[PDB]
């Protein structure tokens, strides 16, 4: 929707989530993000071990740990370019970069969150570049 | 934002664009979609010949023609799952499928439009699955 207001809980909660997400990417510490996830949290990811639908917070921790495992000094969010929402969902379109075992990884990414009350109940990631550029 | 209203031109225009985009995918006829694009239209795509930033409507036509060339009976939008917006941008998270030279293509996609007046001024595409599943 075009309109927001301080009472837009969906935006507020999603933004808090995206902050902890940023922190997880940069530092490999994911607990603050995980603590914001519902017990029935699901996430969708495009490829590999974590391809498709994943269920629950244990599996989430496994995912996020795995993400950080090869970025020895983390991933940076270079720009957060577009944030869109509706009653329940927020999408963050961003650019990132980090050394993947010392090799330059760069991408365009869209992460979509659903919000339930003061927490996030689902996540979906989409790839917008080739991992070499953004 | 959480809130909308009939005066939400961004949503209105984007939805019209998405209808013409649906039609282009299903039929390979893109004129109606193209007609809604601004002269300074740009589009971002993740890989291949059209990887990165692409500028202008001539190039847009090439791209959309290219998309349709190998889907002899088109691509169907199986579901439109999430539509989010702000003052200027709308993102459509959807599931699609079609025969790619007789071979089953299925995906999760997010396409993001910017709106300017009664037109669309940019496009960004993100992949959410592996082209085999959604």
């Amino acid at each position: 929707g075009m309109m927001t207001h301080y009472s837009d809980n969906t935006l507020k909660v999603a933004h808090q989530g995206f902050e902890f997400f940023t922190q997880g990417l940069a530092t490999g510490e994911w607990q603050k993000f995980l603590d914001m996830l519902t017990e029935d949290f699901t996430f969708w990811f495009p490829m590999g071990e974590f391809h498709g639908l994943n269920v629950g917070k244990e599996r989430a921790k496994e995912f996020f740990t795995y993400v950080s495992e090869s970025f020895h000094t983390g991933i940076q969010i270079s720009s957060l370019d577009r944030v869109t929402s509706n009653e329940t969902t927020v999408v963050f379109e961003f650019r990132d970069e980090g050394l993947f075992l010392g090799k330059p990884y760069k991408n365009r990414v869209a992460v979509s969150f659903d919000v339930r009350g003061d927490k996030i109940c689902s996540y979906r990631e989409y790839f917008g570049s080739d991992g070499k550029s953004n």
